[PDB]
């Protein structure tokens, strides 16, 4: 755990800053109520599997944000791409994990900081 | 709580000013009233599950004022959109939300503060600019 990378010399990665697999599952599980609630957003969902998608959404995050345990989904662009969403949309997903971060009690700029890590992900995700 | 704040250094906030989380429970009680009571108003509000709306209206006072716990709703320009909600709409809301604050017995001045807070609100929570 944190403790033996500690030990190693290995830097404290934004998923050891904000708790982990634990705090990983709670602000993807407060994500995905945002998302599927927002009515611009619901329908990009009508066919889709969300009990998979979670648990591929928190295997993603703890990934991208440094963790040790492997993202085990599908390529971020072959997944999104021709889905019709715009930059507008990838704007609301990314104001709700925002507000799922903040709902969490992290603090803004480390907030700021997965947004600069999520950010340039835009490419592979929007059409518009 | 404060008494921990203060000994980590924390600031006292506008909330720790009007009495905290349960303050603002009763704050928040009689502001409803006020609202529901109001024929300008509470039709907005006709299938809304109070109950559950004024756990979150609190959540929403307590951290807006400073408060420990995160705000854990809804942001409030997506909530309020599509609704057409007016700058006229928005100023009775504040003015309950004064008077509820000036039965609790909170100071002028603080409740001026408050207003502070909330007045920009208006450009998330309104659609419309009519005052009437
Ligand atoms: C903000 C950055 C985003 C990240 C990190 C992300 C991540 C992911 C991940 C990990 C998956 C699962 C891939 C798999 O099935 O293997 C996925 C699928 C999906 N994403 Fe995103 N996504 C993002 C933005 C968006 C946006 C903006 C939309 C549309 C508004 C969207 C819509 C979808 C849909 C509908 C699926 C499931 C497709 C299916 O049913 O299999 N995503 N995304
Ligand atoms: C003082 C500024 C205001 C604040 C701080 C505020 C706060 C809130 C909060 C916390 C919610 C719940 C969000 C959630 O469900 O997560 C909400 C929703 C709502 N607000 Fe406001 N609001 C304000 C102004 C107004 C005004 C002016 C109106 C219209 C007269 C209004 C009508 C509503 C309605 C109809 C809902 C949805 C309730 C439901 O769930 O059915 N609000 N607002
Ligand atoms: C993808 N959410
Ligand atoms: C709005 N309450
Ligand atoms: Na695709």
């Amino acid at each position: 755990g944190l403790l033996s990378r500690l030990r190693k010399r290995e830097p404290i990665s934004i998923y050891d800053k904000i708790g982990g697999h634990e705090a990983i599952e709670v602000v993807v599980e407060d994500f995905y109520v945002r998302v599927l609630a927002d009515d611009q957003l619901s329908a990009f969902f009508s066919g889709t599997n969300m009990s998979r998608l979670k648990g591929k959404a928190v295997e993603f995050f703890a990934a991208a944000l440094g963790g040790p345990e492997p993202y085990t989904g599908a390529p971020m662009k072959q997944v999104h791409q021709g889905r019709g969403i715009t930059m507008h949309h990838f704007s609301l997903v990314a104001g709700h994990l925002a507000d799922a971060l903040t709902a969490a009690g992290v603090p803004s700029e480390t907030i700021t900081e997965i947004l600069g890590v999520i950010a340039p992900l835009a490419v592979d995700v929007t059409s518009g």
